[PDB]
């Protein structure tokens, strides 16, 4: 199976623990400090794995875009808060991981490795939707 065929939400949580044992996949500490289940508990994880995925998606693409994408103006230039920051981090472990490069005047895009390790998860994803959900009890 591929990205596409199965539910981004299911994907995100199965990348998200995967990458945890990606060394170079570290949280920067900055979820914890806010106030305002484990994809909150692994926040770092999901985020990454959500921009992995975004980039396999939509690659190649910038960092502005993906900030703009994920934000609650396009300003490329301007001082990064906190939102141009977790894009920022998130590609440069992704690319010390491997599994994005930067390509110039396109933006990043996913690699052959990073495409497979998002694919190879999908597949585990896949068969498992196809065995446990046709087994599930009626009533
Ligand atoms: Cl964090």
């Amino acid at each position: 199976a591929t990205v596409y065929d199965v539910p981004g939400d299911l994907l995100v949580e199965r990348v998200a623990q995967r990458l945890k044992e990606i060394p170079e996949i570290k949280p920067p500490e900055w979820a914890p400090f806010v106030k305002t289940l484990p994809e909150q508990e692994d926040w770092w994880y999901y985020r990454v794995a959500s921009i992995l995925r975004r980039v396999y998606l939509d690659g190649p693409v910038g960092i502005e875009r993906l900030r703009t994408y994920y934000g609650g103006g396009h300003a490329p230039e301007r001082f990064y808060k906190a939102g141009g920051s977790i894009i920022r981090k998130a590609l440069q472990q992704l690319e010390a991981a491997g599994f994005v490069e930067k390509v110039p005047g396109k933006g990043r895009v996913i690699t052959p490795k990073g495409r497979s390790f998002l694919d190879k998860i999908a597949t585990e994803l896949k068969k498992e939707l196809e065995e446990i959900i046709p087994e599930l009890k009626k009533y």
